């Protein structure tokens, strides 16, 4: 059926046919919604249909559905599934494969940008090594002196789960953390165990504040090995005030460039293990997550200090005032630098935009409402009073294991 | 469906386990392909339908006491199948009408205050018949949940549908809000929301004073009778005037709201039957005045004339203008309610509790249904705990619904 999406704000009413087409579950059930979750729970047999749906959208996007070349290229895929179990995509299908996933990532805020996506080919790579090179250039690509580029880095693809290419960082640039004799933690405290194994693999740590971490890099199913970013590579920021002066006197710095590095890339039925991509940031990030979410920098205390605030009562809300600051300081910072870097405002404007220009030419976009508004300042972005309808679309970005849980050394 | 669900706090590492939702009775709106949770709206029953909807609400309440299989529970089953049999319908016990109202707040899977909900003052009105009569129990209900500020919860029920023809239903959706006028020139005076339901008091006789924070009058139906208009003693109606603890000038905004939340429009379920009339209260969160009422864009929309007396840079968002002036509204209506000694709670004072309670009902309970896009707060959402908590949301009678606005459905006689 079609189904409606409402926003209660504006009252404008869509209508999603786009579901229709969706696939993979999404977790819930009937009786259950499990939409806050944030982890719901191949063969020649099962690889052949996912090829031929995920060939005949990409034919039927360019226009040429049924055409010799799309009868061609099905009969192509058959025969290297039947002969070698799996199949390689041309250069073409992995672009738009590439930008598809991105485009059906229900949790990102940012997809009005999905269809400029620098896609970077190393299906040819084989060593750590090689892996190390191409990641650096999609560092230097992407991060383009500030003004930042999308970008995708495509590793080979599985085969027979035993040879997987994996980054073992979960994003390509991270601070180190480190445990304590005295009990606290230096650094960024959710890195304590991604740390700890990089030292334990050779790594000598400076044991600072902000210590990037080394790439951890596995190629075809072999130990992964440590390389050092070139330091002029990762391009970073002084965080300071508009107005508060004795801001920068906290001395906090954040890195320009986002890139995750630990999820799974889905194309008719293919896996990529290994697909590092990278766009820029949305000040809530880094402003309310990396530095006062409890469990990792935590500076909310500090800051409400430096202003003086009441700290003895909640209804003062003086950990929300200490959280608009800490966030204008971001913004500010980055601004003030040249360094790519979005408001939260800016950019559910933008998503609601996107939605109705997909909505429009596609029929649908899948948003999962419990991602896309923002950790602050929830009702006063129009995406709070946004519904949404939350489906799988393929290809896809998926979840995987930690490496450090399934590799045999 | 698996025996055992399981749900994770991101924040602290707590693992919880449910299995109440074995019990889960309607439907969600979502499938195994879409998910519905942030849709916000996702005759009577037969002598078929309410044999199994009455036993199932018996037979738990006789668990509830501890007399399950007992001679007064096997003798209560067979009293209500008879009178099912001869009528059509039952008539609850007062013992299990307290219990089935808050159970049906217990199970509210949108609200974060229900740590407080065996604390449920339950008033008793089926044998009203009138809309004075309605008028009379509904201002006994405001005065005994004030409490001149010392806030209590209550809940009134009227009588129960019977052929859908003779319902009791207050056509208000809360008890006191703010009226609403539209202008030639197309502003708003009041509260821009209310604008439709005011229109409608003033076709029935109304008489608007036309000013910003005017109460609407109670628009009350008996009996599938068409609506009265009664007024509500002023001095029954609590209001808190907003001052700022900082800012002088805040005061000279003349804001105020009032004390009592108390939703009207809802239908509350128990055993089938089917209370179309039922309004409860309860006491603010911060939240739901300072960010909700007042800086919604289509509601009082305050946030700009108060960047304004704040001298912030409006031009550009990313000033983050809009989040500065929103938190000192908050901390104004904190202020003023605490101040007045009108019960109050902040954001995250009411989730840091929601935490607690969700995980007592997960250990004493099996589970704990709760509405994640409801649960965490209009604003600082991840710096409360219910951000990083993981919800599973699935729907238990006893219950509160939703059900059609009474002017889009009721026949004018
Ligand atoms: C260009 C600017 C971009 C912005 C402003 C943006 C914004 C965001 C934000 C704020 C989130 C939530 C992240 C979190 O809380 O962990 C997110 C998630 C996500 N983004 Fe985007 N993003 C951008 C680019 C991209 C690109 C280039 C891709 C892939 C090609 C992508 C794919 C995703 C995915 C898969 C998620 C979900 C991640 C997860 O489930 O952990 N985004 N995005
Ligand atoms: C005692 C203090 C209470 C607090 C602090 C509280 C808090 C809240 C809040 C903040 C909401 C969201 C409201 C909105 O955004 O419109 C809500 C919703 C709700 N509450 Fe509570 N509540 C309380 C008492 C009660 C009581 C006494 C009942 C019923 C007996 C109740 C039943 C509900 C229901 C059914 C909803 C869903 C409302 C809807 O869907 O429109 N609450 N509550
Ligand atoms: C489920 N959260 C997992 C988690 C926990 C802690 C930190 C992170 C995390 C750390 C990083 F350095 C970077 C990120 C990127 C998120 C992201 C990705 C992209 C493409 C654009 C953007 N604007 N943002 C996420 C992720
Ligand atoms: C989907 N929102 C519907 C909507 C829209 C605009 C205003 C309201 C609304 C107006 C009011 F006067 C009062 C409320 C109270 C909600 C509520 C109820 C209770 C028992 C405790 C509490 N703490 N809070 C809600 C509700
Ligand atoms: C579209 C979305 O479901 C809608 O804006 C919801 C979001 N969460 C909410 N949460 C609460 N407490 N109250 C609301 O009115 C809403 N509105
Ligand atoms: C439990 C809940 O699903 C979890 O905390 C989610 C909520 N929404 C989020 N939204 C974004 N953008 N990022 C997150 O990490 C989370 N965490
Ligand atoms: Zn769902």
């Amino acid at each position: 059926r079609f189904l409606k999406v409402k926003n209660w704000e504006t009252e404008v009413v869509l209508t999603d046919t786009l579901h229709l087409k969706s696939t993979l579950e999404t977790g819930c059930t009937e009786y259950i919604c499990m939409g806050s979750i944030m982890h719901p729970s191949a063969t020649k047999d099962q690889l052949f249909p996912l090829a031929k749906e995920f060939i005949d959208q990409y034919y039927s996007s360019i226009k040429r559905f049924g055409s010799k070349a799309h009868m061609e290229r099905l009969e192509e895929v058959n025969k290297e599934i039947d002969t070698t179990s799996t199949y390689q995509l041309k250069d073409t299908e992995l672009i738009y494969g590439a930008k598809h996933a991105w485009r059906n990532a229900s949790r990102c805020v940012g997809r009005i940008q999905w269809s400029k996506l620098q896609v970077f080919d190393a299906r040819d790579c084989t060593t750590a090594h090689g892996m190390f090179n191409y990641i650096c250039n999609h560092v230097k690509y992407a991060t383009n002196k500030g003004n930042l580029r999308s970008a995708i880095t495509i590793f080979p693809q599985r085969t027979d789960g035993k040879h997987d290419f994996r980054v073992w960082n979960s994003q390509l640039i991270r601070y180190a953390g480190y445990k304590q004799p005295d009990g606290s933690t230096l650094g960024d405290p959710a890195n304590v165990q991604f740390t700890e194994i990089c030292i334990q693999q050779g790594w000598k740590p400076p044991r600072g504040r902000f210590d990037v971490l080394p790439l951890l890099l596995q190629a075809n199913g072999n130990d992964p090995e440590l390389f050092q970013i070139p330091p002029e590579l990762v391009l970073e920021v002084p965080i300071r005030h508009p107005k508060f002066e004795w801001f920068k006197d906290l001395g906090l710095k954040w890195y320009g460039l986002p890139a995750v590095s630990n999820m799974l890339l889905e194309i008719g039925g293919l896996e990529f293990s290994a697909c590092p991509f990278s766009g820029w940031y949305m000040g809530t990030e880094i402003g309310v997550r990396d530095y006062c979410d409890n469990s990792r920098y935590n500076i909310l205390e500090e800051v409400a200090k430096k202003m003086n605030l009441d700290m003895r009562k909640t209804s003062s809300l003086w950990k929300d005032q200490a959280l608009v600051e800490i966030n204008i300081a971001v913004l500010y910072s980055f601004q003030s630098d040249k360094v790519t870097i979005v408001d939260h405002h800016s950019a559910t404007e933008s998503f609601i935009k996107h939605m109705e220009n997909e909505y429009r030419c596609r029929g649908g976009c899948p948003a999962d409402w419990v991602w896309i508004v923002p950790p602050m300042s929830g009702s006063i972005t129009p995406v709070f009073h946004q519904e949404m309808l939350n489906y799988r679309l393929t290809p896809s970005f998926e979840y995987q294991p930690d490496p450090w849980n399934t590799h045999v050394w």
